């Protein structure tokens, strides 16, 4: 609605913060306003299930 | 010895090539001379063993 970044990006875009060292997912629209470094931690959606025991 | 980049980077640094779309591992010393994009394919060292035989 306002197209105003909240959160850490709103602290980075609006001069409130100097840098971010945080679990920030690199997306397209986030690089449109700030600059990421290269990723330090690759990840993806994973399947958490119960550890099974003796059906 | 010569500190001359061979390969695709030597084609990119020395103006021979315009861009690289190739399996190029992003390292520190490679970014010291050219600019990578964000990685399109995360990977790592994997363990190839024999598939369990059907004997």
């Amino acid at each position: 609605d306002t197209k105003i970044w909240n959160g850490m990006v709103g602290e980075l875009v609006y001069g409130k913060a100097d840098i971010a060292i945080a679990p920030l997912t690199i997306t397209l629209v986030r690089e449109e306003v700030i600059d990421f470094s290269k990723p330090f931690m690759s990840l993806g959606i994973s399947i958490m299930i119960k550890k099974p025991q003796k059906s």
